[PDB]
């Protein structure tokens, strides 16, 4: 069931992230909007971007967004003003992640750039990729980046060098997740690969998808991936076997998220689907979107989804 349909975005919503009392949405209208999830009304419209917003991340005080204008901006989430503009990328910024000290941005110019968040200076520039960087993730020591060059590269977050290059994918890498033990990468070649992060060798290749893999997520036991073949698949990470295939969507799966109990997926068929992961059976179909679903996020009881119809919708996860 839909509770609140947030409105005021004039173009497709690309990214979102919500807490207990606010939602932060990025869209193709070059604006970032802050809303009150309870009332469903807009508080602040963050302006300064000259093209579509591709990703975002916020904490209690700060919002960090990436846009198609090759800039990463840092916003005060309460006053609505822009604090820093980070300039160094020469093409669209596709992914971002930031902590207390630094921000890390991936771009179409095949470079990952590290910036000390309170300075705005370009600390490091990670060179090595031959095409657009699509996804990234870093911890205290290292950075793992995916790119259109069909390779996943590991870097040292402070030395600025490349540690390993994970090779085997025959098409662009779209998503990645990693721990100190392994990395998990999805690619356009319809395969998900599990690698040993320490040595950079391929531990397994998950096969079964008939088209590009768009999103993934894994815990200690399982990998959950969504593909362009309108299906979500469950895998066993150590075995490499296919566990369950979730079938209900009639178009490509774009975003997903899961826990020990359920799997919440978004697709281009304008529907968000909640499934019991143990069964592999659909529990609900969230309807109300008039166009493709681009991003989602859920907690214990509600789901927040963004769609191409320039709307952000809140859903009761099981009501």
């Amino acid at each position: 069931q839909s509770l609140r349909t947030l409105q005021g975005h004039q173009s497709a919503v690309t990214s979102l992230q919500f807490n207990d009392n606010i939602v932060v949405s990025g869209s193709d209208d070059s604006t970032v909007k802050v809303w009150d999830i309870k009332t469903g009304q807009s508080l602040r419209t963050l302006q300064g971007h000259q093209s579509a917003v591709t990703s975002l991340q916020f904490n209690d005080n700060i919002v960090v967004s990436g846009s198609d204008d090759s800039t990463v901006k840092v916003w005060d989430i309460k006053t609505g003003q822009s604090l820093r503009t980070l300039q160094g990328h020469q093409s669209a910024v596709t992914s971002l992640q930031f902590n207390d000290n630094i921000v890390v941005s991936g771009s179409d110019d095949s470079t990952v750039k590290v910036w000390d968040i309170k300075t705005g200076q370009s600390l490091r520039t990670l060179q090595g990729h031959q095409s657009a960087v699509t996804s990234l993730q870093f911890n205290d020591n290292i950075v793992v980046s995916g790119s259109d060059d069909s390779t996943v590269k590991v870097w040292d977050i402070k030395t600025g060098q490349s540690l390993r290059t994970l090779q085997g994918h025959q098409s662009a890498v779209t998503s990645l997740q990693f721990n100190d033990n392994i990395v998990v990468s999805g690619s356009d070649d319809s395969t998900v690969k599990v690698w040993d992060i320490k040595t950079g060798q391929s531990l397994r290749t998950l096969q079964g998808h008939q088209s590009a893999v768009t999103s993934l997520q894994f815990n200690d036991n399982i990998v959950v991936s969504g593909s362009d073949d309108s299906t979500v698949k469950v895998w066993d990470i150590k075995t490499g076997q296919s566990l369950r295939t979730l079938q209900g969507h009639q178009s490509a799966v774009t975003s997903l998220q899961f826990n020990d109990n359920i799997v919440v997926s978004g697709s281009d068929d304008s529907t968000v689907k909640v499934w019991d992961i143990k069964t592999g059976q659909s529990l609900r179909t969230l309807q109300g979107h008039q166009s493709a679903v681009t991003s989602l996020q859920f907690n214990d009881n509600i789901v927040v989804s963004g769609s191409d119809d320039s709307t952000v919708k809140v859903w009761d996860i099981k009501g």
